[PDB]
């Protein structure tokens, strides 16, 4: 930076401090990842100057030619990359994709099947604190309690007895592989649409490591940050039967003006995606949550669904009488940053929590490997079994900065 | 830049010929401004990468402790620029903070007082395609017909009559100054809160050249962008009683995690807003646009209202028997960025309309100053008039180049 240090020392003086600590401390937040300088500049473009109200060739203000370009460039790479026949790149986030699709096959009070909040659903699939469990009528199918996979039988009762409108799949804190043609199979029984939210998962479709929900949802959602590694905003992806009320939905009817720096950021993060060392990537982060799931069982932790098929995984910390609250303060402590997170059927308030939830894609892209997640499991192991024990922290501490250089 | 020419040299390439275009257009959307070198390093950080859902001291996430005190700087800032007592600066959009607050005060189907979309009313002030006018009975109400100044009697007979819960104040086409005070007068009369969206005017609020709507209105919404001439966002101002519900509309009412990246971008804009040159850099805004009014009125144009008090004006094209549509197409021809308008008791549809609209925010940016106001005038007369007239464009053409050097 050159203009910002001069004109506001305060804002860059936090920004300085912020890009040190990314840095110092092992992020485990499932859904969070570091993006690349190309994808950063295209954000601080001059892009951010361009009211593109609209679609490309259909804007509502002129000067758009080259914005035109760059959304086209943002909807064809996601198209290629996911085997879509329609992308919409505007949702300003993925709270903003959900609503879209939402606005656009629902009206207000209709019932729609989602995933247990408690047991991985997201905020945005019907919480009664949110837009959408306020606006529509939802239910939850759950996991099984011992095996803590999705019952696709409980999906099927719900969807037979409740007959939703729209059915919801996919989840901020699901360590398994969601079967996407059982959710069609029983869309398709009682006549509802199937929305899938990729957010936590979309780097992994499009490495061809999670199944691709493309094919079996009417509807696709995702975020561009987590494991797409992409700006922080919100895509939808659906069949061309629907990109008209989709693109309509979003505008005029949930957002105004798009943010084309974002959008061109977007189109980044998707130029990288297509190329074969994020493949790579992606597999890297799917082989070291596996390892940092079987190097914490082998420090005596139970995991949910015991272990992971995707990019995180859940600690049911029940065993060491430790709240996933206790946890997250301690791990704090030390430089590795968590999350508390309910665990399916937890005995405990959200705000309190029986776990907590670790990702890869993070620690992955800084370059970390089998060797550094089991490092990562050695220090989450004498960090909890040792919560009073100052010195044992210091150790961690030290150790923490060993992995970060 | 330096990265992402190297690895995408396509939209580098879109982005450079966008920048460049920037330049070579006269740009005079009314609604558009150049943000500095430093808001778009603030965009262009690391701190896209971090998840901060909820508020500073109150997050869900840790690792927060420096994104807290941008987002604190610029709260800090918000407040101190128009004196309100609460600020939320997460809002994604001005479209989003309007959203936030109908959301807070309003359950589906309550009954909202705006003004006339075809008058100068903003699409998220009850369209019928738009979310607002879908899930909210808006009515309206209007200008006066020959001064199309806001008839405020009219705004008191339709909130006596459909007892709207909520009135909406301010506009994207409106030229005159509006009266907060009579606004709120009439709210108290039917027991009415009152929103005021100053989206357009936030820049001269801030400087002192509009009556400040804080004092008057329970909650006032804007975007950065635009007069204020910050990054593309949008963000609430409300009284200490509101805070609490207003920043539970935002999270988790109605978004997820914040952009901090552009949060941090808003704070530098308000850094930059607090300062005296910004506020000379207003004045000329509004003496540009008082300049621009005076030389079309002088090239033989009609314009709403007389002419303005505000950054924009409108020109009444029916006088020249020309179209919005057919003005903005021309001008387009030679470098002079408009959009149509529809003005007040407009004969046409919103896709023809019979006006063009005209702002100064971004020219007064780039230095252009009384002078030029002339000159941008004379050329929109000899094009104007001249619309069949081939040589008259090519000379216009080179009359807009030499005004952007």
């Amino acid at each position: 930076m050159k203009y910002l240090p001069q004109q506001d020392p305060q804002v860059f003086a936090a920004i300085e401090q912020e890009r040190k600590r990314q840095h110092a401390k092992i992020e485990l937040i499932a859904s969070e990842n570091f993006v690349s300088r190309a994808v950063m500049e295209a954000q601080g473009s001059v892009l951010t100057n361009k009211y593109a109200q609209g679609y490309p060739g259909r804007r509502y203000y002129g000067g758009c030619e080259y914005v035109d370009i760059v959304e086209e460039l943002a909807r064809e790479r996601a198209k290629q990359l996911f085997g879509a026949e329609h992308a919409n790149v505007q949702p300003h986030s993925g709270a903003q994709a959900n609503m879209a699709v939402y606005f656009t096959v629902l009206e207000h009070g209709d019932t729609v099947l989602g995933m247990n909040l408690s047991h991985g659903g997201h905020l945005t699939h019907g919480s009664p604190v949110n837009f959408s469990g306020v606006q529509y009528n939802f239910v939850a199918y759950g996991v099984d309690p011992e095996t803590h996979v999705i019952d696709y039988d409980d999906v099927r009762e719900k969807a037979r007895l409740h007959r939703p409108k729209l059915i919801v799949a996919a989840a901020s804190a699901y360590p398994r592989i969601i079967d996407f043609a059982k959710f069609r199979e029983i869309a398709d029984e009682v006549g509802a649409y199937l929305m899938v939210d990729m957010a936590h998962i979309a780097g992994l479709v499009a490495a061809g490591l999670h199944p691709n929900p493309v094919p079996y949802a009417h509807f696709v959602t995702t975020t561009t940050h987590k494991t797409l590694r992409g700006p922080r905003g919100g895509m939808i992806l659906c069949q061309e039967q629907f990109a008209k009320q989709i693109d309509k939905a979003i505008f005029p009817g949930i957002q105004g003006g798009p943010l084309m720096h974002v959008i061109a950021a977007k189109a980044v993060a998707f130029g990288e995606a297509l190329q074969d060392d994020f493949k790579a990537y992606a597999k890297r982060v799917v082989d070291n949550a596996k390892r940092l799931a079987s190097a914490l069982q082998n420090e005596g932790f139970t995991l949910v669904s015991g272990g992971t098929d995707n990019h995180l995984l859940l600690v049911d910390l029940r065993p060491q009488q430790l709240t996933g609250k206790t946890a997250e303060k301690v791990l704090d402590e030390v430089g590795i940053t968590v999350n508390k997170n309910t665990i399916p059927y937890d005995p405990e308030s959200p705000f309190v929590t029986s776990g907590i939830r670790i990702g890869t894609a993070a620690v992955t892209t800084r370059g970390f490997g089998l060797e550094e997640m089991d490092e990562i499991a050695a220090i989450i192991g004498l960090v909890l079994k040792n919560v009073g024990s100052e010195q044992a922290l210091e150790e961690a501490r030290q150790r923490v900065a060993a992995l970060t250089d």
